[PDB]
RNA sequence: UCCAGGUCUCUCGUCGAA
RNA sequence: GUUCGACGAGAGA
RNA sequence: GGAG
């Protein structure tokens, strides 16, 4: 992705936007129990903690784009893929507005917490101003949307997280992109059976994670991925896309039954175009993170993109045999035979995209069951019930979660939240973990699941 | 004087009235 | 207890 | 800009 232009957009008749300068974050009652390396991202170019230049920083994952042409690797890739998805029969049929928007079998609601985009964030306009799930009303919606239209410029924010203190210092926040109401609606019109089916089957055929819970997919991941482990990250995978794989992904919308005009929703992600504060600017390229459908099609794409790269490097690999589950950029992947993940990081490089080896490791060395990650949980299988596989989240990721608050009311949901998650680690791990909790005067007011009774939950859910 | 911060998934919690 | 609904939070991408 |  590239930014090709910046204009003022007093300019373009756009007004200043006013984009929150300050962190919700603030130390908790646990900040001085628990050990922790990361801090509230930079959020404004004047941060005290800043060692270089803010904006540079955060627009600098649009890192450029490839001058490439659809290729061969490429439409063998589109063509097996769509030959999976062919099997979930996705209807290319719009959704029904009420069901696009309030929720139906496998596709929520739009969020009414959130901000409704361009233009209503200028007009102090809400989507609760708009809509209801009470009444389930679309009278004030369609007149929204007549009234303003679509193709709406996305508002980007800086997002509000804590980040490393490396990453503090220099200013590598990360960026967001907010959909206008109206955009996010006609997405979920146009694509909204897509999402759903995806959302509804997780696993090796949508080769997407999309819509699984950790605590029962772990168990049935190992039985899908059953080769050889494949696993790498990638660097500014979202931003990084070049205008090709958007080609390529309107192919195999187009195999899957969509036409011409429906396809062309997907220019508006690839050519996409913004509001920062007082510019408005163009990128070409990137997939707009905050866009309706960014997982989803995210997912896609790497579905598309690393077929495209095993069938580059290696001639004669049969893709019938390889498996893949991505989220988004986040990927786990088996083939019967070792693949060397550096060739295809290496082939990625020439289709603009930075794969690095797995978890920020040294080398592209062997992934095992042993250290391989997949949504920042390791895979560990119970001790009594060799079948079942525990997602395991790391102590030291629970306990930068802890140290910080948003609003100390939240304390209790907070704590029991990621008692959820650290129990995956054992008995003895959570005790600790328990005890550190106890050890200040707050902890001792919170009501701690026991670690039994979470066991049980868990064997009990299958 | 006060508000402004995406798409989604999962999970927990508080309310429900069948 | 169980479903389905509305609200809050946490985590992940 | 919105609201009180
Ligand atoms: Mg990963």
């Amino acid at each position: 992705g590239e930014i090709e232009f910046i204009e003022s957009s007093k300019d373009a008749g756009f007004p200043v936007i006013n984009t929150p300068s300050k962190t919700k974050l603030e130390p908790s009652v646990f900040h001085q129990v628990f050990e922790g390396n990361k801090e509230p991202a930079v959020l404004r170019s004047g941060d005290p903690r800043l060692k270089a230049n803010f904006e540079e920083a955060i627009f600098s994952k649009y890192i450029g784009n490839v001058n490439t042409h659809v290729d061969e690797y490429m439409l063998e890739a589109v063509d097996h893929y769509a030959g999976q998805l062919a099997t979930l029969d996705i209807s290319t049929e719009p959704m029904k507005l009420e069901d696009a928007v309030y929720g139906t079998e496998g596709l929520e609601a739009l969020d009414l917490t959130t901000s409704a985009g361009y233009p209503y964030v200028a007009l102090g306009i809400k989507k609760r101003d708009i809509l209801s799930k009470k009444t389930k009303d679309l009278t004030k919606l369609k007149e929204c949307m007549d009234k303003y239209g679509l193709n709406l410029p996305m508002v980007t924010y800086v997002k509000d997280e804590l980040r490393s203190i490396e990453k503090v210092a220099k200013g590598k926040s990360r960026l967001i992109e907010a959909s206008s109401l109206n955009d996010s609606v006609a997405m979920r019109q146009t694509f909204g059976n897509l999402y759903k089916t995806f959302h509804l089957n997780p696993g090796v055929v949508t080769g997407s994670a999309v819509g699984c819970d950790p605590d029962l997919f772990w168990s049935k991941i190992p039985v899908m991925l059953d080769g050889h482990l494949i696993a790498f990250d990638y660097s500014g995978y979202d931003a990084s896309l070049s205008p090709v794989w958007f080609a390529c992904l309107k192919m195999i919308l187009e195999k899957l039954g969509y036409t011409h005009k429906e396809t062309n929703y997907i220019d508006y992600l690839c050519n996409s175009h913004h509001l920062y504060r007082d510019k408005h600017y163009f990128v070409r390229g990137g997939m707009p993170s905050g866009c309706s459908g960014t997982s989803i099609f995210n997912s896609m794409i790497n579905n598309i993109i690393i077929r495209t790269l095993m069938l580059k490097v290696y001639k004669g690999i049969d893709l019938d045999q390889f498996r893949m589950i991505a989220y988004g950029d986040d990927v786990i992947a088996s083939y019967p035979w070792p693949i060397d993940a550096s060739l295809l990081a290496e082939a990625g490089k020439g289709y603009g995209l930075i794969m690095t080896p797995a978890d920020k490791g040294e080398c592209f060395n062997e992934v095992t069951w042993t250290n391989v990650t997949f949504l920042k949980r390791y895979f560990r299988a119970d001790e009594q019930y060799p079948f079942l596989v525990h997602p395991v989240m790391p102590m030291k990721d629970i306990h930068e979660s802890i140290r910080w608050t948003k609003d100390p009311k939240n304390t209790q949901d907070h704590v029991r939240s990621l008692c959820l998650l650290a129990w995956h680690n054992g008995e003895h791990e959570y005790e600790e973990f328990i005890r550190k909790i106890r050890s200040v005067p707050v902890g001792r007011c919170l009501t701690l699941p026991a670690f039994s009774t979470l066991r049980r939950k868990w064997l009990d859910s299958f």
